[PDB]
């Protein structure tokens, strides 16, 4: 087969960037919140959510963080905080039609960190409830391992290598990481893979 029927109407590709430092800052805070809505059958990008987020606990970005992500201070200054961004996300979900119980969608991330560690950890820190659509997801490294029969070593770069795909955009940009995840998904579906929830 090729581009088989999938179990979901849409895939929501997500890749946070967060405050960081050498050695690691504590706690980390989300500073970039991108979502790509993919057509569930063809994997084409149909809509994009993208907001930078103002960190509060450590409001000044370290030089390491800027070097790593490309995100400069003026991009987060004046932005809403995570709480407001999470409400913007919910409105975006509603307008996309994804809050319909008969429309099936699922988040896709490179690894488990984004939705297993980063978002629940910051939300608990903030005393915010986590929306239920953030609680199931597909780990692309785990899906790739089932599709290709091997464990990639360095996330997106090694998955692009095994699939002979040219990298899209700037590494460690949240939105560009999402596009690479989208591109890998399209190739896995081209090869006939059917995606399944991996989160426990
Ligand atoms: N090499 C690194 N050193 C320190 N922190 C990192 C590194 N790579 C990623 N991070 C942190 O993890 C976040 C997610 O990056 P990634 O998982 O590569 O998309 C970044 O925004 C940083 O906060
Ligand atoms: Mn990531
Ligand atoms: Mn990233």
């Amino acid at each position: 087969m090729s581009f088989p029927p999938q179990r979901y109407h849409y895939f929501l590709v997500l890749d946070f960037e967060a405050t960081c430092d050498k050695p690691q800052i504590h706690p980390q805070e989300i500073i970039e919140f991108p979502i790509l809505k993919l057509n569930g059958r063809t994997m084409e990008i149909e809509s994009t959510f993208h907001m930078y987020v103002q960190p509060v606990v450590h409001p000044q970005l370290t030089p390491f963080c800027t070097e790593l992500t490309g995100i400069i201070q003026a991009m987060v200054d004046g932005q809403p905080s995570l709480q407001q961004v999470l409400e913007r996300v919910d409105e975006w979900m509603a307008k996309e039609g994804l809050l319909d119980p008969n429309v099936k969608s699922i988040f896709v991330t490179c690894g488990d960190w984004d939705l297993k560690v980063m978002l629940p950890g910051q939300c608990q820190y903030l005393g915010l409830p986590v929306a239920d659509y953030f609680k199931q997801w597909i780990n692309l490294k785990k899906a790739y391992s089932f599709a290709m029969g091997c464990w990639p070593k360095n996330g997106l770069l090694d998955m692009n290598k095994g699939l002979s795909l040219q990298h899209i955009g700037r590494p460690h940009s949240g939105i560009d990481d999402c596009k690479n995840i989208a591109n890998i998904m399209k190739t896995l579906a081209y090869r006939g893979f059917i995606f399944k929830q991996t989160s426990k």
